[PDB]
């Protein structure tokens, strides 16, 4: 089958031809419908030696749908012909943050070998592709694949970021976005679904502004050192509640600092290594909390494709061919897609 | 009547003959029963000028209890002779946080010109103390006004921060208490008594962590370089689901950082200027929040007096007279105050 | 001061001259740019001599705004002329839940002879009308007076009763709605900006089913024998999240709990005495709760308040004059108003 | 193997010999240390054909503890000889409570045909027991079986209703726990360790009012009618913050809606065919919900194993051979067993 793997480090990704994989016991087969492209897949090729982590060769796309080819011995709950979704931040599933979904913050998964598909285990950039549970999928019924890849990431991961402060963000809240790309546009349309905050997007790109407004945000302002006061200037001197802050560089948590509320929240998911916000007194408002979320949990995954059934999420995509994966990975780097890269086999 | 005052930049606060006030429309005036002394009085006697907001002069101490002494016009709910103790982070009232009693997080204090007791408006280490507002007391009926004082910091400003992330502290998970102090030594006991967390505490000094033990926590470990390690010895490589630091040196800071779980939560509930938690990938677990809490709110203060009133705070405290009240704040900077000093006046 | 009361029982309100008021100390006088009539007002007003509670004579309205006419002795955190609505549901503003801006909850207000406006002390259906404290007022701005004054209940209570468990309304939920009338329009755009529910109207009058659709609702399906069932098949088979009963007949009650998922809930919102959810096992769901709500919280009135500023509320509203009152009543009464009645005093 | 048995509609369990089963794949054969009686199986067994939903024949025991004696094909995560607790309230493992671990209100196992072990699936009132997949074992290392088993259902059921509304239990709070029997006495002891609340306790037998002053509660009163003014005596007029009735008859609801606070809670655990709370105006407080809640959660579980190995949990049983299970059944409906009745296999 073909796929396209990281191969040596410091290189392109290459187009191969591999073996079609066949599931083992417990194991279910998809054939891809759609797999996407995220920004921490550059972020991963780029690490040395040292720091990577993915293993060679290894097989990219930690977004993945697809439709059920063959059961593996013992596998039941689904049948062939099924679509589905796969949930990507595998865990041990025994543990207590397992037993509640919450995969995403297993603390057994490191010690027991168990690695997300697209980061250890053969993602889903290929014509098919392995899941290791049924646990691990979630039906998308007539879902659109292409659509629906990114609501694995782009969509999950800003939806457990949101989810864990929902409660703060009520009528006469706001909410700051920073970046508006493949998480950051689907986040905008998330809050305007699950909340009554009035949100701010902001961005370096003037399209992508123009994006912003598109799926809903309130006002979309140029990110950089006028972003803090442009925000300021829209909230009044109570600042915003929360800032989800999508890029995660030191400059935009420092906006992220220079405008939360007291009692508010800056949740960093973008991911620049070395950056950090500085939580300490006469630094940050008091009370107002600040976390890197990862990823998110099995009903949130179930939640995000109920708001894109719903029609709640414009999923902004470009489509490639797995031949075109390499170009597509140049593409995100210069960024120039606009919202999502999705490659359809 | 005989008040403690700080009264010039850098000098040592100084006991003064002032007039007794009189409540105006809406004010209470109260007896000072008991009025604790908090290290943040040795941070802000320390600032230079320039950063300094408490005012001068300034009556100290901002943990109060009291009895009812005179109504301002227009007071109601409470008699004169009722034992109360003073909630001291005093905001507008009107704003949607004031409205949830939360007006420790009030957005219009600073531009009101609001200020707490002890720290810009006159505190209780005093004969006597005028406090704003009838929404600002709240019974405690026969407790000990010793032991009460530090209810209102002491105890409310760790029963906050706790209270911020309850839900997390479910059977099965740790709590780690950075700095056994007046704080400190209230924090472990609110852990104990509102949730079934296994309670670590963390202290310089070895007599600092027998109070820790006497006051109920499962274990005590030495601070420095050692102690994040002794901490996940004790966890068993999961680390601690919240650590509430009441020192917030970065050296604790850092242990912290060090210990806590995947999905914890670190509180730097202590006050030093320049040290702060650096949250960011590869910094810290995934998950894992930071906050710098501040003090807290009206029902939480009612919490903590239910707590006292239940016998569930056996609040450690030594007794000094209005005279000796410089001298007790030396003690406090010299670490020999063995949990909360209390000034009662006669 | 024109004026329409509740004068002799089982008789209909009238039309009355009584002095203006002027404010106490602490008081605040407005002038009433809007007053709502509630179906409150009609079971009030049906009740006998020994169960109706609201004193003879009384001025109805328990939905008002106006703007700062007079302000009382001591009272300074509003300037005459200010638009603001009333906070309904008075408490004594000192116990536990007050202290949370809960005063619906209050525990104290029978005991102190605490009553509300429109029900106990003088309402809203006034050329003026007196509030007792600046705590039970919430800015306006520039809002539209007509379509603010339901804010204050038919808004408030469905947010209220919402907002208790807001939670469960992830996506993929389903809240139903029953009665589509003052509270129920509001309740359905309430939770189409708070929530990604589907939400299903429900009610008698086909009218009133084309109302829900214009304020948001995703399906409309006619109230008796065949609810139930029609919802169903709606919802495939699990059922509905959420059921929010702004009649609360037994009729609506039973068709409640044959709908309802498990770990789902019931608010019955709408007072038909006798009526009652009936709560064991194989009655209804495990996990299924069911509560009475009342009213709501200060803070929940701000945010409703700040729904409306964001135009997230369409409130149907039909305008009356105080002569008017007795005849809008009737209106009620008979189901002909379209939404809201709102008395607009001249 | 040796094994107790329901055989025919009406009869009293008998004990057996039937196969010693083998794990197919994904399953579990445990060699059971311990099997819980609870007085659901009374219930259960006094079923009329109709009704009685558990399969003939049954082995009954939905508490079950053991050790792992073989895994079935493709079995991972525990090795044989492994002490473990079956999770009971089986459910999909897929759907949105499921992957939750809110297998208790899973929207699925009906129609799959999911049933328990001990009500439609084989029980753990055997020498060894099948369980269907290891999601639903939970280690429980070196704790004793005997007090380990009633932790799957006597534990967990109480815990769940508990923390359905943990948040309402804070200092000041009042819990009345209604029959101190199996999961009553496990109940209150819940509450001390995760809560500040006062617990009361209620009981028609003035043993079990001793057990309930044993395991730690405030005070015990006597079940009837004179015990809700006894209570309101104790909480004044507040009433109490929430009701666990464990008995769930006509009366014992009664007792708690005539207790309970505004915006308090009743969960109706006790199963009496009949029974209801009234949950309408003027029947019950302002706020109070009202839930039946059924079982518990997959890391609800896991809590109640910690707070067991933390030490919080007394556990009171009386020990059983298989033989005697007949026996043991008989002392259960009569209301000899002081806690819970446990079945040993040798
Ligand atoms: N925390 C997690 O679990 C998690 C999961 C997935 C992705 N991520 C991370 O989220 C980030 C976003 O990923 P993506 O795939 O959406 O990226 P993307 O390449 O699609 O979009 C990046 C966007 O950020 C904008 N941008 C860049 N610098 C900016 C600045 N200084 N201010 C404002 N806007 C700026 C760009 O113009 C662009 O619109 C990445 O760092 C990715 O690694 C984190
Ligand atoms: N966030 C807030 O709202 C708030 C409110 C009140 C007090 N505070 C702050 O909390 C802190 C504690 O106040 P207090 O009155 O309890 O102080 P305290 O002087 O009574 O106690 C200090 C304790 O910390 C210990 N300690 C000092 N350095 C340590 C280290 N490196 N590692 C471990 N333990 C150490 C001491 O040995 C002592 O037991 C202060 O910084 C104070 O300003 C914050
Ligand atoms: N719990 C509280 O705190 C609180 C506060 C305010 C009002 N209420 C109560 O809420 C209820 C509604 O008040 P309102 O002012 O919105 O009433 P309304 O008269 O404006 O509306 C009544 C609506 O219910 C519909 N209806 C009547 N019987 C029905 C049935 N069997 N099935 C479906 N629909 C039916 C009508 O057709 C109409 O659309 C009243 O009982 C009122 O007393 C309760
Ligand atoms: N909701 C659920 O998911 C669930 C799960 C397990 C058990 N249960 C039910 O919980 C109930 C208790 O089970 P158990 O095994 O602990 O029972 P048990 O037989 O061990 O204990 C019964 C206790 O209730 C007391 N009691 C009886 N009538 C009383 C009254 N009127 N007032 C006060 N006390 C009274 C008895 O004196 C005894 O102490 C049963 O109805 C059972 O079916 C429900
Ligand atoms: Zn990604
Ligand atoms: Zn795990
Ligand atoms: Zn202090
Ligand atoms: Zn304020
Ligand atoms: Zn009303
Ligand atoms: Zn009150
Ligand atoms: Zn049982
Ligand atoms: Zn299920």
């Amino acid at each position: 089958m073909k796929a396209v793997q990281y191969t040596e480090i410091g290189s392109e990704p290459v187009v191969v031809d591999i073996p079609t994989p066949t599931p083992g016991p417990g194991e279910i087969l998809l054939k891809v419908t759609a797999a996407g492209l995220c920004h921490s897949d550059i972020t991963v090729m780029d690490m040395p030696a040292a720091q990577y982590a993915g293993g060679l060769p290894l097989t990219l796309g930690h977004e993945g749908v697809g439709t059920v080819a063959e059961l593996g011995e013992g596998v039941t709950g689904f049948g062939v012909g099924d679509a589905v979704a796969v949930y990507g931040p595998w865990g041990c599933g025994a543990c207590h943050a397992c037993a509640r979904g919450r995969e995403n913050y297993c603390t057994r998964a490191a010690d027991l070998g168990i690695t997300p598909p697209g980061y250890g285990s053969p993602g889903s950039m290929a014509e098919y592709m392995i899941v290791d549970s049924a646990r691990h999928l979630v039906p998308i019924g007539d879902l659109d694949p292409v659509a629906a890849a990114p609501l694995t990431d782009a969509g999950l991961t800003p939806y457990h970021a949101i989810s864990r402060v929902l409660p703060l963000l009520g009528p006469g809240s706001t909410a700051v976005v920073i970046g508006v790309g493949g998480l950051g546009h689907v986040g905008i349309q998330i809050l305007r679904a699950v909340s009554a905050a009035r949100v701010i997007a902001v961005d370096l790109d003037d399209d992508r502004l123009a994006l912003a407004r598109e799926v809903g945000a309130d006002a979309a302002v140029k990110s950089g050192a006028g972003a803090a006061d442009a925000i300021r200037e829209l909230t009044g001197g109570q600042g915003a509640t929360a800032v989800f802050d999508f890029v995660g560089a030191q400059s935009t948590i420092d906006t992220a600092q220079q405008v939360v509320a007291v009692d508010g929240h800056i949740s960093v998911v973008g991911i620049h290594a070395g950056a950090h916000a500085k939580v300490g007194f006469w630094m940050i408002p008091f009370g107002a909390s600040v976390v890197t979320p990862y990823w998110g949990t099995r009903s949130e995954l179930m939640e995000v494709v109920a708001l894109a059934r719903a029609g709640r999420l414009d999923i902004h995509t470009e489509t490639f061919t797995l031949d075109e994966g390499p170009a597509a990975y140049r593409r995100l780097r210069e960024g120039s897609i606009r919202g999502r890269g999705v490659v359809v086999p």
